[PDB]
């Protein structure tokens, strides 16, 4: 209800299974009354390559070019690229932040990274200090919604891959967290490509469920031992 | 045949600290009389953008486009792209192989991610089945190099970032162990920013002496418990 919901979108084929946990979030949030955007980075060929490119204006220090002094700076004089500062833009508006993706190597797909690295520069999405619990983006919500080729089974403590918690501290604690984000609880769609239509049915059908109540949720303790158990 | 070393580096400054960590690699390793191949994915403008564009002809069903699938496939053809195809002639040929990479977010730069995501296809670097310990490369060496923003005491288990063996997980168990590399201990750099020169010339030496008897290590136990403890 009168919240601002970004979802940062990373698959490259709409009538894939993410394009569809993605166009559910999107018929309900805006059902729901919410403002929506959605940034489908690889229909926007987002950048994801941090170079000097991302400083339009003049360098502090060229002899020696260090990516995070310049961009801390850049963000400063508002010098850097327009489509981060796009981003930035869609970002600082937003209550509700959805990550909508494809694991990728126990990570997000490339050009998501990109988009992490590249958007969230120090002076916008963090301070030194200024950052975890002080973090710049502090009263802002953020959500991963993973798909997976690999199965729930594979995804255990007594498994080959290791439970699938395990993968998440680099994004929920390294990033989000860090940024000042409230962590609400992932969404896993495990093994969509196996799973029977009466199964890709039914995870999309929970995740609409669940984007039915979600201003309802309180954010997960992002810390080791929920992660890693002990 | 014997000792030849692929380093894949990721920075875009050649007077960085990363730049000299891998200026003295090649050194060292190349004195010993091993055969050493460089990979500046900057310098390469690579492309880490998971796309259509990486199959070179016609999409075996460009109607609905599916990553993994399109490439096991324009691999198994031979008809992936160039860039694709010189980085896997180059890890093929290796005996070992180095990141030498900034962390960006408790993980590699995206530039250094995208590497991963399209250079170790289905087919090349592991199969389904076909992983961890039946990973198509299993019989080589992997290491990371890495530098940080962070200092030694934030990232313990009392500091603010946990131990960095947690963000270890996802590169060296979730992408090399899983595409059979045999994991040597990483080499982290602690904040070479805020050291000072007597400092990070300390940690250059370390680099250095370590690559002489690289080749008589034992491999990490790169399981759940290494990483994450009791
Ligand atoms: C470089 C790379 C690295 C990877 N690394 C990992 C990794 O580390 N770990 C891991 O577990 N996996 C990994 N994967 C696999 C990847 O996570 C899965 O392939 C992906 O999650 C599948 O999701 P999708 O959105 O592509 O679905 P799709 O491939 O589209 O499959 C879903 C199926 O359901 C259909 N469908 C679409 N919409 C609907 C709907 N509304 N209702 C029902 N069905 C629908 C589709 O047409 C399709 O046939 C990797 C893949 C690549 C390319
Ligand atoms: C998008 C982004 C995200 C980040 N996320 C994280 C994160 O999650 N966690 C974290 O801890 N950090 C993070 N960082 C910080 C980053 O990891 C560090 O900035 C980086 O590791 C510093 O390495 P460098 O090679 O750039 O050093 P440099 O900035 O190049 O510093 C080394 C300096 O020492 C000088 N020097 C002196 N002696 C020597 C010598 N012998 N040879 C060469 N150089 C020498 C160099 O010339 C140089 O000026 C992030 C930064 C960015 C840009
Ligand atoms: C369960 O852990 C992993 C780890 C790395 C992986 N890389 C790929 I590619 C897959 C799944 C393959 N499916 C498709 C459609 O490509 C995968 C699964
Ligand atoms: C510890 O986690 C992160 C996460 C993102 C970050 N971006 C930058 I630039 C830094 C370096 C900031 N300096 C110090 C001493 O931390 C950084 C550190
Ligand atoms: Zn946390
Ligand atoms: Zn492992």
């Amino acid at each position: 209800a009168g919240k601002k919901v970004l979802i940062v979108y990373a698959h490259q084929e709409p009538k894939s299974f993410n394009g569809s946990l993605k166009n559910v979030a999107v018929d309900e949030l805006s059902r729901q009354g919410c403002t929506v955007t959605v940034s489908d980075l690889y229909a926007m060929n987002f950048e994801p390559r941090a170079t000097d490119k991302d400083i339009t204006g003049t360098l502090s220090n060229p002899e020696v070019f260090n990516y995070g002094v310049e961009t801390h700076e850049a963000y400063k004089q508002r010098s850097l690229a327009s489509d981060i500062t796009d981003e930035q833009k869609k970002v600082r508006e937003a209550d509700l932040v959805i990550f909508q993706f494809p694991l990728y190597w126990f990570s997000v797909p490339a050009i998501l990274k990109g988009w992490m690295d590249r958007v969230l520069c120090q002076g916008f999405a963090f301070d030194i200090p200024g950052f975890y619990d002080s973090g710049l983006l502090q009263g802002k919500l953020a959500l991963l919604s993973v798909t997976t080729g690999g199965t729930a089974e594979m995804y255990t403590k007594t498994g080959v891959n290791g439970d699938s918690r395990y993968f998440l501290w680099p994004l929920q604690h390294g990033t989000l967290h860090f940024c000042g984000f409230k962590v609400l609880a992932p969404q896993i769609s495990f093994a969509p490509e196996i799973a029977s239509e009466e199964e890709r049915k039914g995870m999309v059908a929970a995740w609409s469920q669940r984007l039915q109540t979600i201003w309802k949720e309180e954010p997960i303790p992002c810390t080791a031992h929920w992660h890693f158990g002990q």
